[PDB]
């Protein structure tokens, strides 16, 4: 059985992600849309060509193909589209860590020290909980984006099949979102051994979730599956973070907010930290 | 073949058509789409002409409209009445290039204009109709349709107009015929635009059989204007459901209401009358 604390911790976890994960993308609105490394840039984004499609409340469908690969700037056709939904993204994310007890304590260096390191893997855990694996689509509510064995090379798709294939529960989603918010190691992070404090106490808390969840035989070695999954969403955040600086110099696409992730810590990111101060 | 005088009347058909048919669609901009956001007596009809609406980019991105099941059902009348705006604003400029029209009164101008203006845009949208994939394919626009088609006249001129295979000689022709008809209300020279409309006739008689087998094409005018006279029946059918369209759901451009009458001849049609004399 779980603990009291452990038992408030899930809780209180999940009080976090239902007030903050808009599931159904009904206030995601005004949004722009379409009107040797960098060989690798070029492949890696043609392994993630989508489509478009927008469902309106009356019925009507609007639908969007990307271009083919001919040598230009069309193959970043969707990223401002993008750039504004991952924008979306983040500020429920911001708002998700505002919530929860052990986060807002914190000094707001840290606190934007830590949503700078795990804001892309906040947001890839969120889309696998609307991945469609039958038909390779982020079904967003009114939007839709569908992919156009060689796809699942690219780590970002993997990711999403394999995770997917866990079939984890909204407690097991939002405790691997909290290891990977309190992450010790991020880049400017000065109360190391208090965040690695409560870092291990989520993994002691979804260690004993899945123990007294899950005793299929499917599920074995699942809690050390997903730390080893959080290990490659570290890298792939790497992978996919260098990759969007490398496009945003040659054709700018980020919202003011991306640019100050990616980079005093509170006067060079205005943005995050005035969320950071406002309330729900 | 055919006399001097009815090769200069092709020649003067064919020039307009020329300069005044925008075959690709090229200056057809700043239209209304959809957003992202009798009365079943009228649904039924433009329900079984529900289309969608595919839009090609520069860059070879594909956006495509897909219209919703059964006021969702008047989603694409905007861009519709824009298009047909569009049509009509070269329907003018076509008969101004023709002399024949010129030198007759700007009443009756405007008269021939405003009872031959669906026809006329019929004609020309049969030139880009697709009846193999049920396409009108107007440069990077696409309207594809979405046997229980055919019930629908507007649908069944389309196919058996496009199944004569006519020629690009035997088109002007047939809009030349259908503008100078002496039966349109408000036209005072009949008796000119009735021998006017003969010497096309005439001309079209004459063209068929100087320039087709004699057998195979032997009713071939005739099945013209059979296709003309259904045309009018079509024209009174789609006129009627779009002004009770019009009173629900208002739609249609300034230029529209003109035509359809909404609020002396040249008096209530002051930007037809305008065109006309720019
Ligand atoms: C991957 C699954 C989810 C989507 C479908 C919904 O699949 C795609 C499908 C197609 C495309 C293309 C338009 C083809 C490029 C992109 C994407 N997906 C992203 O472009 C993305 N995913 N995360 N981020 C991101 C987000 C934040 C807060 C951030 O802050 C530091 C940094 C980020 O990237 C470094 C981003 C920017
Ligand atoms: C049939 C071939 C043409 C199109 C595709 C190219 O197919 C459609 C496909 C779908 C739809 C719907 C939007 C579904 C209703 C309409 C249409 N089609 C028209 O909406 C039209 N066709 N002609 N007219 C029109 C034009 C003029 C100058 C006018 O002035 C007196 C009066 C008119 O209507 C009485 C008009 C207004």
């Amino acid at each position: 059985g779980l603990t009291e604390e452990q038992r408030m911790m899930i809780r209180e976890l999940m009080d976090a992600q239902m007030k903050t994960f808009d599931t159904t993308f009904s206030h995601f609105k005004n949004f722009r849309l379409p009107g040797a490394k960098w060989s690798q840039v070029r492949k890696d984004l043609c392994s993630l060509k989508v489509s478009l499609q927008l469902r309106g409340e009356d019925g009507s469908v609007w639908n969007y193909k990307p271009p083919a690969d001919s040598g230009g700037k069309e193959i970043f056709s969707l990223l401002p589209h993008m750039a504004d939904m991952s924008t979306y993204m983040f500020k429920g994310i911001i708002s998700f860590a505002k919530v929860i007890s052990y986060f807002r304590d914190l000094p707001i260096e840290d606190q934007i020290s830590l949503l700078k390191g795990a804001a892309f893997e906040l947001c890839q855990l969120r889309f696998n909980t609307v991945f469609n694996a039958e038909t390779g689509t982020w079904e967003c509510g009114r939007l839709s984006y569908c992919l156009e064995q060689q796809l699942l090379l690219e780590p970002m798709l993997k990711f999403h099949y394999m995770l997917k294939k866990l079939q984890l529960h909204e407690e097991e989603y939002v405790l691997m979102q909290a290891i990977s918010l309190f992450s010790p190691d991020r880049p400017g992070v000065l109360q190391h051994r208090v965040v690695d404090q409560l870092q291990e106490q989520f993994a002691i808390t979804l260690k004993s979730y899945i123990e007294c969840n899950r005793p299929q035989p499917a599920h074995r070695f699942l809690f050390l599956k997903i730390m080893a999954m959080l290990t490659e969403l570290r890298s792939i955040n790497a992978q996919h973070t260098q990759r969007l600086l490398r496009i945003q110099d040659i054709h700018p696409f980020a919202t003011p907010l991306m640019q100050e992730l990616f980079g005093s810590l509170t006067e060079r990111h205005k943005i995050l930290h005035r969320l950071l101060q406002e309330g729900s």
